[PDB]
């Protein structure tokens, strides 16, 4: 791996992994359309097994991307429209609050406070149609941003429904397949448990356990590899074969919205290259990127901006995820750990990498 990345990959991530205590850690620099990898510790303490390429880390809220590149793929298949309210595709949710309510409000946590988490109580078709007609509104449409998968896990259950498929069938071949990412999934199948890290909260191995909508929302489990193709394939989406998908892709790195230097995308999240690191580092935290924010319309929206700064964070229990890229340099980084760490340590280490490579 050339003198100029070795170098400032391994200064950057040791000291973290030291710091942060994380018990394993893999690591992909893009470069020029090429990928370097990168691996430390252990993805199974107890049993010793080693953090390898094949090692599957669960993603959390970086699913999201998979999810904002599937519905994306969808619009270019003229399947769906983000202008399209939300009642044409459930035509059950009668209540009167979801008029006005589209599939971009949907997509971009604009709807006016969708919660946080779907309450676990959420248990059937029944229960979830309630849930969405007792639901009431803080806020109209299109006014303010609250992170939120109860919103972008119904964009995802929505999107998906005129092809007839399910979500995980849909997101397999239309996404997956397509990009080769052959070792990516949203239920780990029995022959691939010997490659499933454990994630470690407080020193207790854990594994996520999916309520509703939590496969749309965060239920995404991948390797170093496929997230190297993956960030590669968002880099270049014109080299991309599949018409549709490669739409798909420049869809979700659109500019819907603005909240201070921050663009919502559908899934990922943007800034204007080149970036203060404190601009992001301090865009994120449990009080920063969980925050109400009042948004202002792009109108229209921008198209995919070469010259961005294009990321996702995400984590659950166990787990502590990061993917971030420059279109514009050819240039990214994948950060993928055990243990759920730090946004912003998180943002200043690829940071660090990916100034001093560009």
């Amino acid at each position: 791996a050339p003198q100029q990345i070795n170098d400032i990959v391994h200064r950057t991530i040791t000291p973290l992994i030291e710091q942060q205590k994380i018990p394993g850690m893999a690591v992909a620099v893009i470069y020029q359309g090429k990928p370097y990898y990168f691996t430390w510790g252990y993805a199974d303490i107890a049993k010793k097994q080693p953090v390898t390429q094949q090692t599957l880390f669960e993603l959390g809220s970086v699913s999201k991307t998979f999810t904002g590149v599937l519905g994306g793929d969808a619009i270019a298949r003229g399947e769906i429209k983000l202008s399209d309210p939300t009642t044409k595709y459930w035509p059950e949710l009668t209540a009167k609050q979801w008029n006005g309510i589209t599939l971009l409000h949907l997509a971009t946590y604009t709807a006016g406070g969708l919660p946080l988490q779907v309450p676990d109580e959420v248990k059937s078709s029944s229960d979830l149609l309630r849930f969405y007609q007792n639901w009431q509104p803080a806020w109209a449409p299109g006014t303010q941003r609250l992170y939120a998968n109860s919103s972008i896990g119904l964009f995802g259950a929505l999107a998906v429904k005129p092809s007839g498929l399910s979500f995980e069938q849909a997101m397999q071949t239309r996404v997956f397949q397509p990009l080769k990412l052959n070792h990516t999934w949203i239920n780990v199948p029995p022959a691939e448990e010997k490659n499933y890290a454990w994630g470690y909260r407080e020193g207790k191995a854990v594994h996520v356990s999916p309520g509703a909508l939590d496969a749309e929302a965060g239920g995404v489990k991948s390797t170093i590899e496929d997230m190297a193709r993956w960030v590669q394939s968002n880099l270049k989406p014109l080299d991309i074969n599949e018409k549709t998908l490669q739409q798909g892709i420049q869809l979700a790195q659109s500019r819907y919205w603005q909240t201070g230097d921050m663009y919502q995308g559908l899934g990922w999240e943007m800034l204007d290259w080149p970036v203060n690191p404190d601009s992001i580092i301090n865009g994120s935290d449990n009080k920063i990127a969980l925050a109400a924010r009042p948004v202002k319309a792009i109108t229209p929206p921008t198209p995919a901006v070469r010259a961005s700064w294009v990321h996702k964070t995400g984590a659950t229990g166990g787990f502590g995820s990061y993917v971030a890229f420059i279109p514009e340099k050819e240039l990214g980084i994948v950060m993928l750990a055990n243990k759920n760490y730090p946004n912003p340590a998180r943002v200043d280490a690829a940071w660090q990498i990916l100034n001093a490579l560009q």
